[PDB]
C-alpha cells in the first residue's frame, strides 16, 4: 500500500514477488511478498496463525494486509540469504564451526514449528537468511495449499523429501528435517547433494546415492502411490564420500537426517541432543553487505 516504497525487488517465486520496503510512516525496513489473490478465506486464517509463530530463528510476520485481488505480506528484513554465501564461500569453504552453529540454529527453529504442528515443506538455502550476528532464520513458509507470476520463478526439488516425490499425500514433519540434512551437506560440500533435473532424476540421484529402498528399511514403500517396481535397484555408497571432510559426529548426524523411513528420520528435538553439538558456539560470519 501506499505505505510502503518499494526500494529494489529482492526475489520471486511462487505467485509472489518480494521488495524491500520503507514504511513511509515508521521509516521500517521490511520485506514486502505481494500475492495476486485471483481471497481465500481458510487461507487467509492460517497466514494469520502463522503471525504467532514466535521464534528466534523464524523471520517474524509482522503484518498481513489484504486489499483488493492482493495479499500483502510484510517479513522482518535481512540482507542475505544462505546461497549468498555459500557462493560467496565457494573457493574458501564455510568453517565448521560455523556450519555447526547454523545448523544447530535451524533445527531449533526446526523444533519450535514442529512443536506447534507446522511444516516448512520448502527448505532450501534461499529461505535461510542470515545477519550479521551470526543469527539464522527460516523464511517463506510453504502453506499446505493465486496467479503465477508470467516472469517465472527447480531448486526446490533438489531438496525434496522421497516420500514426497513418492507421492505421499500427508506429509510430516520429516520432510523438512530430510531438506535440512541436503542443505548440511551442500554447507561442507559447497555442492549440491542431490541436484535433479526431474522428479525421477531426483529419484534416482537419491537412489544411487543412499541405495534403491526396500520394505526392509522402508516398510510400505513399495504400497506407495508413485512407487514403480521397475525401479533400478541401485547399492547404497559410503558416507565417507558423500561428505569427505566430515568427522564421525556429522556423518552420524547426518544419516539420521537422510533416512528413508520418515519414522526412523531423527526429528529437530532429538537431533539438538546429539553429540555433534557438544561444543557448539556461535561465531560470526564475513558479511559483505
Ligand atoms: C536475493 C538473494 S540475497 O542473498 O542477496 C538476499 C536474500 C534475502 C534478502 N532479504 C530478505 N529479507 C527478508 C525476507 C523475508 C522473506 Cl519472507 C523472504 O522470503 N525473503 C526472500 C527469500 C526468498 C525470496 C525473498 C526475504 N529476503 C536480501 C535483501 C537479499
Amino acid at each position: 500500500m501506499e505505505n510502503f516504497q518499494k526500494v529494489e525487488k529482492i526475489g520471486e517465486g511462487t505467485y509472489g514477488v518480494v521488495y524491500k520496503a520503507r514504511n513511509k510512516l515508521t521509516g521500517e525496513v521490511v520485506a514486502l511478498k505481494k500475492i495476486r489473490l485471483d481471497v481465500p478465506s481458510t487461507a487467509i486464517r492460517e497466514i494469520s496463525l502463522l503471525k504467532e509463530l514466535n521464534h528466534p530463528n523464524i523471520v517474524k510476520l509482522l503484518d498481513v494486509i489484504h486489499t483488493e485481488n492482493k495479499l500483502y505480506l510484510v517479513f522482518e528484513f535481512l540482507h542475505q540469504d544462505l546461497k549468498k554465501f555459500m557462493d560467496a564461500s565457494a573457493l574458501t569453504g564455510i568453517p565448521l564451526p560455523l556450519i555447526k552453529s547454523y545448523l544447530f540454529q535451524l533445527l531449533q527453529g526446526l523444533a519450535f514449528c514442529h512443536s506447534h504442528r507446522v511444516l516448512h515443506r520448502d527448505l532450501k538455502p534461499q529461505n535461510l537468511l542470515i545477519n550479521t550476528e551470526g543469527a539464522i532464520k527460516l523464511a517463506d513458509f510453504g502453506l499446505a495449499r493465486g496467479v503465477p507470476v508470467r516472469t517465472y520463478t527447480v531448486v526446490t526439488l533438489w531438496y525434496r523429501a522421497p516420500e514426497i516425490l513418492l507421492g505421499c499425500k500427508y506429509y510430516s514433519t520429516a520432510v523438512d528435517i530430510w531438506s535440512l540434512g541436503c542443505i548440511f551437506a551442500e554447507m561442507v560440500t559447497r555442492r549440491a547433494l542431490f541436484p535433479g533435473d526431474s522428479e525421477i532424476d531426483q529419484l534416482f540421484r537419491i537412489f544411487r546415492t543412499l541405495g534403491t529402498p526396500d520394505e526392509v528399511v522402508w516398510p510400505g514403500v513399495t504400497s506407495m502411490p508413485d512407487y514403480k517396481p521397475s525401479f533400478p535397484k541401485w547399492a547404497r555408497q559410503d558416507f565417507s564420500k558423500v561428505v569427505p571432510p566430515l568427522d564421525e559426529d556429522g556423518r552420524s548426524l547426518l544419516s539420521q537426517m537422510l533416512h528413508y523411513d520418515p519414522n526412523k528420520r531423527i526429528s529437530a528435538k532429538a537431533a539438538l541432543a546429539h553429540p555433534f553439538f557438544q561444543d557448539v558456539t556461535k561465531p560470526v560470519p564475513h558479511l559483505r553487505l
